[PDB]
């Protein structure tokens, strides 16, 4: 019954029933009716009504509320980790780190706001030049399922900080996490209408994206969906759109002295979250020859031993299920399809429990595949390409329309310096796993992975617009008038 | 002799349609050439592409030295450049000289903005070093306007080259001579072949360039109509960065103030400087109902009728010159006629005193009684007046527009300005200062239909480079504690 949160109260949905299912055992974890078009309009109108007072209040009051939210999350951390685990399959240790990221987002967002969208004042001739930044108004946040708390939070926190009001539409796959996140905001004192939650599937998302009352839409999800949204907004520059989309991220591994360290780094890059982070390594470039062979064989051996299991299983698993049976089925077909085109399974991905979305890591050598898809496979399926020399590695790493992350494992600083020069990505690491980018830095992909509105530290930039003012306490005549007067 | 396109370090004659620019008063040919056809546009994009890796590789300090030599070259040729701006746009020499000074000054401010907004930071994070760098996109097109034919394109070109992009510049077909001389200065400054390319032309050329798949970015200043078409064209192509600086319908609210003379002067500078062709010019003057407001307007009309309007090099110097073409003048006069037809009252009718010349005298029209007032930008010296009942009505009317570039308040009350800031919806919001002449040291971007949330001037840096976040360690290593399950 308490499905949507609009204008400061909960209400039942009137649209299609939505259920989220435990990815392993398939039990219903949450259900409710989606928001119909009417309820979506109510959510936008609620944000609209709340906006003037929220925008008008002192910044420090908005900061206090965001700080109370982080403190409330912290106090409910175990409960939220458990819900994230229940719904996404993520092991408890990993879900806990997601909650920690949500808590930490507040202080970092405050720092970024003062730096990127703060207030400055200075003399300019006879007058005073002031710079301020102001919120857009009502913004929709579309959440993904992979970090169902942290990634929407990475839009919601800086948006509310700047003085916008938000309508949050979570992934239909992770509604329970969103519900609990709203409960933390509510417990923290958030004013009615400042943040509104509309749950639902396609129809709800479509109605919100189409709503003319939005001043902005902040999105994390697939490049397919984000491109649709971008096309939809073509010719409407008045509405700010921030698109954080997927990638096809290469990890280049030169022969390095500490081979086990490299193998561990590859696993953390490719298979953490069962390969469901935006930044996971999708293609592993490994040089031809004996060392490369040893690297791969060790990777395959260690990856085969990785614990895959239930979120709350003990001993704790390294990774959990993919988000649904549908997603697992789709990945197994991608593996089958590639193998059909000549890919060699160095370690074949399997589904060890019938009717559960658990998948074991996959490592496929696609060196011999003629035409390789420039496609993002959102799961633990790592493609390997063997390369002849470093220039060919760089060429291959760049052979994608995407541009989120890239990385080099190499003992050579000179080699990394070249890699930086030739890379085409928002995140470029040296000897560190591709995953776990810190909120203290901007996070945005280029090419098909974004629309030049990087999030994380730079989220501030799309949450407020600059207002430049020249101010003087009275009109006055200049000492010398312009000619002709 | 003519100099038409500059591509890969060489001057080339055009293969497209003939293009002439005409002195807006005398109608004499100021510049003439053939536009760049599609194959020449492709050559220019390819030239930028070929030059990009080396230019982007270069140490920042070497790009800075070129930009500084360029500024110094503009300074040495300042008189020459002011007279060409005057010739082509009609703008008085005194005002043209200020445009050249803004061009020179853009370099040092862009370097400051680059280090602030798109610089490099490095520090420890866990057992690694977190480094932030910014990289250029690649090849960017710059579409120039006619109103500031040197300063506004320079405001995209300088920060774009500084960040390491290479550029294809398509100037307004109304101001090609200004762009030619600007390129001659870049060339004299030592610009490397292909780093900045110039394709002159009309719509044929602009359409070919905007469509070219080789662009990584397109930076535009011009009308909302044209910018919206570009935005539509790029829908579904988020990989190409678009920065759109469009026009506005800017309101200036005037409360009763003690210094009536200063108020009138400030309004004139806001509405009629550059013959009303700055994108920040006041388009709507909001004046309180009642005797004081009637007096303000009576004075404004009397003073506006005496403003000197004339040729760019006339002496005594005119306050303002012609609008950009006879066609533009025609369009503005028709707009005035249409509005009066619908009930607007001519407090001061705009006139075209010399047949065959695009000189227009200032217009002030009371549109209060006009039913459905167009939310339209009239790019010329035609000021619309709306009389309001109370301050809340003034704010409502100020905000009754799809645009959002500039807004201002003349008022002796700081409290009224504070409220005005709270309720304003514009990127430039001034108190007791003319709406025109914004600082390069601050961001310059309109909201609503006036931009796409990519402000230029100080924040141009933001769209000229993308951040690259790096975590770095001299070698791979194992954590003291492995993740579970391994
Ligand atoms: N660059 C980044 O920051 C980043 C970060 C994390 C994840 N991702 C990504 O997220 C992905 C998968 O997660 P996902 O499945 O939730 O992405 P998604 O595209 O499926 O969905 C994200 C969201 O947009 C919506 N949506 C779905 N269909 C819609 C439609 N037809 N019309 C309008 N809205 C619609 C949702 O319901 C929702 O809240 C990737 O492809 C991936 O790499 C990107
Ligand atoms: N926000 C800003 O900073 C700002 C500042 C000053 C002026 N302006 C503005 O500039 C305007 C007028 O100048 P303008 O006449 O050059 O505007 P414009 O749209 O006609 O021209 C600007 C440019 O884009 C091009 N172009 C024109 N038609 C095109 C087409 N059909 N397809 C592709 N490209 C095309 C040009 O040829 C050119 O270089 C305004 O409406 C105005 O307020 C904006
Ligand atoms: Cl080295
Ligand atoms: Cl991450
Ligand atoms: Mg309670």
């Amino acid at each position: 019954m308490s499905t949507h949160y609009i204008a400061g109260q909960w209400l039942a949905g009137q649209g299609e029933t939505l259920e989220s299912l435990d990815p392993v055992g398939q039990g219903v974890v949450w259900s409710g009716r989606g928001a119909d078009a009417t309820q979506v309009d109510a959510a936008v109108c609620a944000a609209r009504e709340a906006f003037p007072a929220w925008a008008r209040r002192p910044l420090e009051q908005r900061i206090e509320l965001l700080e109370r939210f982080a403190a409330t999350l912290k106090s409910r951390a175990d409960e939220l980790a458990r819900v994230i685990g229940e719904e996404t399959g993520k092991p408890l240790w990993e879900s806990a780190t997601e909650v920690t990221s949500m808590v930490n987002k507040v202080a970092i967002s405050v720092q970024a706001f003062r730096e990127r969208t703060g207030e400055k004042s200075g003399p300019l001739a006879d007058a005073t030049a002031v710079l301020r930044h102001k919120p857009h108004g009502v913004v929709a946040v579309f959440g993904p399922y992979n970090f169902p708390g942290h990634l929407p939070n990475g839009h919601i926190v800086p948006a509310l900080l700047a003085g916008n009001c938000v309508v949050f539409k979570p992934s239909e796959l992770t509604p329970k996490v969103a519900e609990l996140t709203l409960k933390a905001w509510i417990q923290a004192g958030l004013p009615a209408g400042v943040l509104n939650l509309v749950q639902g599937g396609r129809e709800t998302g479509v109605a919100l994206a189409a709503h003319r009352g939005l001043d902005g839409l902040f999105f994390t999800g697939s490049s397919r969906t984000g491109n649709l949204l971008h096309s939809q907004f073509g010719g409407q520059p008045q509405k700010i759109l921030a698109l954080e989309m997927g990638g096809n991220n290469p990890l280049v591994v030169e022969e390095v002295a500490d081979l086990d360290a490299a193998v561990y780094t590859i696993i953390q890059s490719a298979f953490i979250s069962a390969g469901q982070r935006c930044t996971c390594a999708r293609r592993l470039l490994v040089p031809q020859g004996a060392w490369g062979d040893a690297l791969l064989a060790r990777l395959v051996a260690v990856s085969a031993t990785l614990r895959v299991g239930r979120f709350d299983e003990q001993p704790a698993p390294f990774m959990g299920a993919v988000i649904s049976l549908s997603a697992a089925e789709h990945l197994l077909k991608a593996q089958e399809h590639l193998i059909g085109k000549g890919a060699q399974p160095l370690l074949a991905m399997t589904q060890p429990i019938d009717g559960a979305a658990l998948l074991t890591p996959g490592i496929l050598d696609v060196s011999a595949v003629a035409e390789r898809p420039d496609e993002e496979f959102f799961g633990p399926l790592l493609q390997v390409i063997r390369y002849s020399d470093f220039a060919a590695a760089i060429r291959e790493a760049n052979a994608t329309q995407y541009g989120l992350a890239a990385g080099l494992l190499s003992d050579s600083r000179e080699r990394f310096e070249q890699f930086l020069v030739e890379s085409r990505a928002g995140i470029v690491n040296w000897n560190k796993q591709l995953t776990g980018a810190a909120s203290s830095a901007p996070f945005g992909g280029i090419g098909a992975s974004g629309n030049h509105r990087p999030s994380a530290y730079y989220a501030a930039d799309y949450c407020a617009y600059p207002v430049a003012s020249l101010e003087s306490p009275s009109v006055s005549l200049p000492a010398t008038l312009t000619p002709g007067i």
